DNA sequence: AACACTCGTCGCCCAGAGTTCACCTTGGAGCCAGGGACGGTTCATTTGGGGTGCCGGAAACGGACGCGTACAGGCCGTATAATGGGAGCTGTCACGGATGCA
């Protein structure tokens, strides 16, 4: 937003914003570094058929990536029991 | 064993078979002369008929044109918890050389 329609934003102002955007972000690759595990123990059933088993994983990473992103914290559920549904 | 009769065979002699040799007729075979009518040709009609180009238009007909519907394929989301693979079967030998260790 302040890109266009902005202000010449001061170090202070600026620096701090940068600095929760990199945390945020290393945050997230944090959780997706964590459950990669979750992943792969649910893609192991799928094998044998079609496409292997080091394929199967990465869709699986995908998967992760995308409920990471549309996960929802405030609902008060396990991280595990959400993704498991998008990993599939 | 002694004795007294009738039949082919031939020649000859006269008449015609039928054949030749050899005489008169007469229906010609055709040759030409003359006269149709005739069928092939040609040319006058003769209007009975073929003919037609285009259209008012009536109706088919070919297609455009706009607007509805139809599954096929694609995207998307599912909130207890579910956090590191089965399986592979491997009896070769020669042997040159790199090669990870010596």
């Amino acid at each position: 937003e302040l890109s266009e329609r902005g202000e010449k934003l001061p170090a202070a102002q600026r620096r701090d914003m940068m600095w929760i955007c990199r945390d945020g972000d290393r945050a997230k690759n944090h959780l997706l570094e964590a459950n990669l595990r979750l992943v792969v123990s649910l893609a192991k059933r799928y094998t044998g058929r079609g496409m292997a088993f080091l394929d199967l994983i990465q869709e699986g990473n995908l998967g992760l990536i995308r409920a990471v992103e549309k996960f929802d914290y405030t609902k008060g559920y396990k991280f595990s029991t959400y993704a498991t549904w998008w990993i599939r």
